[PDB]
């Protein structure tokens, strides 16, 4: 959820 | 959700 | 949702 | 490399 | 390498 | 190498 | 957003 | 968002 | 988000 | 919500 | 909502 | 919520 | 961005 | 970004 | 990022 | 800057 | 900067 | 910087 | 500077 | 500088 | 500088 | 053989 | 054989 | 044989 | 440019 | 660049 | 550029 | 670069 | 660039 | 680089 | 082609 | 092709 | 192809 | 084919 | 085929 | 085939 | 599909 | 599919 | 699939 | 023929 | 034929 | 035929 | 069919 | 068909 | 079929 | 007879 | 007879 | 007869 | 290999 | 190898 | 190896 | 792709 | 891909 | 891929 | 194929 | 194939 | 001797 | 195949 | 001697 | 002697 979850794939 | 979730793929 | 979720793909 | 089938809340 | 089928809350 | 089927809360 | 409701109410 | 509700209420 | 509710309420 | 002091920065 | 002080910046 | 002092930075 | 403050150069 | 403060150069 | 403070160069 | 620094936000 | 530093945020 | 430093955040 | 660089040398 | 660099030398 | 570098030397 | 001088992001 | 000088992110 | 000079992230 | 001098000088 | 064919990408 | 001098000088 | 064909990628 | 001197000088 | 064909990737 | 990508890419 | 990627990539 | 990736990759 | 339903790709 | 349902890829 | 359900890939 | 899948039915 | 899957039915 | 899977049915 | 319900799919 | 319910799929 | 419920799939 | 009669009658 | 009669009559 | 009669009648 | 009987020879 | 009998020879 | 009998010879 | 004297009901 | 004298109900 | 005198109900 | 491939190497 | 491959190496 | 492979090495 | 003379047969 | 003379048969 | 490059179904 | 003369038979 | 490169189903 | 490179089903 608060924050950021990043993965390019 | 608050924040940002970024992945190019 | 509040925030921004960006991925080019 | 560039953008697959993707759709986000 | 670039973007598979992906979709996020 | 680049992005499989992926989707996140 | 995925059947969400993002609100402070 | 995945049937979420992100709120301070 | 996975049927979550992220809130301070 | 009780005292409102619930904000990201 | 009780005291309103619920804003991102 | 009781005392509101619940914020990321 | 909440608390807009970004300038490039 | 909550507490916007990013500038590149 | 809560407490925005990132600048590159 | 020889141009660059382009971002969503 | 020979250009660079491009980010979501 | 010969360009670089690109990040989500 | 983001685009699918699909170019035979 | 993010894109699928699909290029035969 | 992130992309699928699929390139025969 | 495309025997150009291809030199861009 | 694409016998170019391919030199970009 | 793609007998180029391939030299980018 | 936080005291910009990008310049072949 | 001190030749030709450059790209501040 | 936090006292920018990017310059073939 | 002190030749030709460069890319601040 | 926290006292930037990136420069063939 | 003191030749040609470089990429600050 | 149930999500067709037949492509030297 | 039940998520087709037949591709020299 | 029940998640097809047949590919010299 | 009774109950026509065949599609190739 | 009774109950036509065949699709190749 | 009665209960047509065959798909190759 | 590089062509194929030819059938009576 | 590099072509194949050919059938009576 | 490098082609194959051919059947009567 | 008695009740007519006699059909391939 | 008696009750008609006599069909391949 | 008596009750009709006589079908392959 | 070989002096056959294939019928539900 | 071989002196056949294929009928539901 | 071999002087057969294949029927539900 | 209902159906299809295929043989190239 | 209902169905299909295939043999190339 | 219902079904399929296949032999290439 | 291809097709002899053949004839079918 | 391919097809002898053959004929089918 | 391929197909003798053959004929089927 | 079915035909009598009668071809001396 | 079915045919009589009658071909002297 | 079925055919009489009658081929002298 | 990364040569010449190919056939998706 | 990474040569020549291939057949997805 | 037919000294060709014969490479098709 | 990493040579020549291959057949996905 | 047919001294070809025979390489198909 | 047929001194070919015979390499297919």
């Amino acid at each position: 959820g608060x924050g950021g979850n990043d993965n390019x794939g």
